[PDB]
């Protein structure tokens, strides 16, 4: 078990420890990894190397960018929590391969645009949190409006920042035809 | 259509209009009612006259209290959004009768206690939002840990404020055995 962490029952906790680098020597069999409340600015490239990992909590960090390699090779991942970071741009293939992912939180970031096709591989995703973001509700967000409107995937919290008449309207219930360019 | 609102084919919006009481003249056939961003202090009991109403949005109001009586007669309701209000605790029968409810948001309140049985009749509930609440995760909250663990319902935002070591711990994955008195 890393010095900075506690390890119990394949669950590894390194929460609120002032970390900006992944602790060395995390158990190979880790299933739940809690890195909330630290000072990471990037997703560590190594998280891909933990082949049993089904939950990642990186909430309340300083993460400003993702790469198309960030969650690569994580076909087993169930829960991905990126709440309360500094995300804005979401690379189009960031979530590729994540065919087991059920829960995704992007709530509390600086996101205006989620590119179409970003959820192409996310066929098991049942619960999206994407509130507390300045969503720009033009035709480029129309696909997401349609996506959340099947089986209550977003909880009526996320709202358009704009433009114009879209101001303060819920992502969930606003008709997809109103998302125009 | 109320003077304080805009209406389109059974959807009635009265958002950000400085209201503290329901506008008079809500059409009898209303299906979605948006009262977000006003100064309501209670859920109006007269909402139960509108028998086709399946979505109520009361986000961003000043609701400090619910009654066991709040949602009497409103059996058809599918969505109830109470985000960003002043709620401290859910009375145990406040959601009785809401057997069709799919989505309930209590996100962004002051809730420390949700009493056992509050979700008894919520057998259709598939998405709960209860993040940004100072949840007090003692034995009186163990049932809620078990409830969110029983099925995929909550995307990993809800957190314990306490007691003690329970501070900052996720409701979703923190073992129910830790919810003690």
């Amino acid at each position: 078990c890393p010095t900075e962490c506690t390890c119990l029952d394949t669950v590894v906790r390194c929460s609120n420890k002032g970390l900006k680098v992944l602790p060395k020597g995390i158990p190979r069999d880790v299933t739940e990894l809690y890195l909330d409340g630290n000072q990471f600015t990037l997703v560590p490239k190594e998280l891909s190397n933990y082949k049993h990992l089904t939950l990642i909590d990186l909430s309340n960090n300083r993460i400003s960018t993702l790469s198309n390699q960030s969650f690569s090779n994580m076909t087993q991942l169930l829960t991905l929590i990126l709440s309360y970071n500094r995300l804005r741009c979401i690379p189009p293939r960031t979530f590729d391969g994540l065919k087991s992912l059920r829960l995704l939180s992007l709530h509390g970031n600086d996101i205006s645009v989620v590119p179409e096709g970003a959820f192409n591989d996310l066929s098991a995703l049942s619960h999206l949190a994407i509130g507390a973001n300045p969503l720009y509700c033009d035709c480029n967000m129309q696909w997401l409006s349609d996506w959340v409107k099947s089986e209550y995937k977003e909880p009526g919290i996320a709202r358009c920042a704009g433009p114009g008449e879209m101001a303060d309207k819920l992502l969930l219930t606003t008709p997809s035809k109103k998302f125009t360019c």
